[PDB]
């Protein structure tokens, strides 16, 4: 009764669901210990691009093992989570620890209004690898959205909008990427990253350069707007819904309703119709290409694959690789050679960028 009544409540409230996965998505978190020292020093080149970070310490593992975790907000969190909480129902979905979404939440959520008790941790969603709607949604998914950097936990659902992985602490990828036990994995990746301080090791790179660029110098930086993007994609589904549920639902008395997984492939098959891909040396020999995350990211946007020339593509995405694929596509016609980050960046940016700025030879 919960689930079905759910649906008619947020109908009502004119609203959808979404669902929002933490690292690299809304935060990046890291417990290299180098970051409370750039903190607590005014003077560090690092300092004033740290002066809205959080933290907090967890114990885990059966040994106690306790972490200093050091959490940076994503630019202009609080304001897209007050702004898209009038659309949608938050709900936080993490591959980290109960404890860890806990924390994050009373940071990113002190007052507890935005997401509640709706918070899924590796804990409770029934799964260490893979992330799923029917978790929460089992037979209606029609109106649940979901963000989060990575497109392969979620198996490239079509309710799926896939965010540029936020990467504030620079070189930190996701610290939450048999069993229990074999777990000690965990214990020995955070000491690791502990020992390490791949930050310190960087920045002293950085200035140990006799380059030229002064805040080149400085190893972290605030460049990210990818919330301002993401803000005007889910604004824009919530209408496009509302609108086709208002003329699907009064056009069969409510025995029909508008899907967002229709709606949003529609949006994103207009990004890259019309373009068949081909790539050389992107994917390896070991990999269907067809099923692999580059391709699938692709197709989720108009791209079609190809594996050959018989019918001669529009684009061949090289690793900047000089391979007879290269060659071959050169030596034939209007095909455009383009490096791989053509193709990411323009998937990143919901639009087809220049072929003319991502040339190999
Ligand atoms: F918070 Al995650 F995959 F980054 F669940
Ligand atoms: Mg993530």
């Amino acid at each position: 009764r919960l689930e079905s009544e759910n649906v008619k409540r947020l109908r009502q409230e004119k609203r959808l669901s979404l669902i929002v996965d933490l690292d690299q998505t809304i935060i990046h978190a890291t417990v290299d210990p180098t970051v409370g020292e750039w903190m607590s020093d005014p003077g560090n080149v690092n300092y004033d691009v740290l002066r809205d970070v959080r933290s907090f310490n967890l114990q885990e593992g059966p040994s106690g093992y306790t972490s200093c975790y050091y959490i940076k907000f994503r630019p202009g969190l609080a304001q897209f989570l007050q702004k898209i909480s009038e659309l949608y129902e938050l709900h936080i979905y993490t591959m980290g620890t109960k404890a860890y979404a806990k924390e994050v939440a009373k940071i990113i959520d002190p007052t507890g209004k935005l997401f509640q008790d709706r918070v899924l941790s590796r804990d409770d969603s029934g799964s260490l690898a893979q992330k799923s709607l029917r978790r929460l949604f089992p037979c209606d998914t029609s109106m649940v959205v979901v963000i989060d950097d990575r497109g392969d936990v979620w198996d490239w659902n079509p309710n799926l909008i896939k965010v540029v992985p936020y990467e504030f602490f620079v070189g930190i990828g996701d610290i939450n990427s048999a069993l229990e036990e074999q777990n000690k994995e965990r214990v020995t990746a955070l000491e690791l990253q502990k020992s390490e301080r791949p930050l310190a090791k960087q920045q002293n790179a950085l200035l140990e350069d006799e380059g030229k660029p002064t805040p080149s110098h400085t190893l972290l930086h605030n460049r990210d707007h990818e919330l301002e993007r993401l803000e005007k994609v889910l604004k824009d589904i919530h209408a496009v819904y509302y609108e086709e549920e208002n003329d699907i639902s009064s056009r069969s008395g409510n025995h029909k309703h508008a899907n967002v997984g229709l709606i949003i492939p529609k949006m994103k098959q207009k990004v890259l119709k019309g373009c068949r891909l081909l790539f050389s040396g992107v994917i390896p020999l070991g990999v269907d290409v067809l099923s692999s995350d580059i391709a699938k990211w692709a197709m989720s946007f108009g791209a079609e694959v190809v594996l050959d020339f018989s019918v001669p593509p529009t684009h061949l995405i090289a690793a900047k690789i000089r391979t007879e694929k290269v060659k071959k596509a050169v030596s034939m016609g209007n095909i455009k050679v383009v490096k791989l980050n053509w193709l990411t960046e323009s998937l990143s940016q919901w639009k087809r960028l220049p072929e003319s700025d991502y040339l190999l030879y």
